[PDB]
């Protein structure tokens, strides 16, 4: 159950609707399967100000190798590669 999952992925918040994001989408699977619900870890680096996250689901850890200019849009991504790695739907219209 060791290692870390990874893609170079971003949110793109146009791409899905305002009120139904990747973050909730992962929270609902987790109560669905009675699961322990997911924890991140976001950090902000002085080269350029950006922001990365992992999030740990399920005692699997996963994260985005790109860095975004906020902390949600980093938290989002990585909840993204949680999914998509899985082939779980993310909320794309
Ligand atoms: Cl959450
Ligand atoms: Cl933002």
């Amino acid at each position: 159950t060791s290692g870390v999952i990874k893609m170079a992925v971003k949110f793109d918040r146009r791409a899905y609707p305002a009120q139904i994001t990747p973050k909730m989408c992962l929270l609902e699977w987790c109560r669905r399967e009675k699961l322990a619900q997911p924890v991140y870890e976001t950090v902000q680096r002085p080269l350029d100000r950006l922001f990365s996250s992992i999030v740990t689901v399920a005692e699997q850890k996963y994260q985005s190798t790109l860095w975004d200019k906020s902390a949600a849009l980093a938290e989002q991504a990585a909840a993204i590669v949680c999914l998509r790695s899985q082939g779980l739907p993310e909320g794309r219209l």
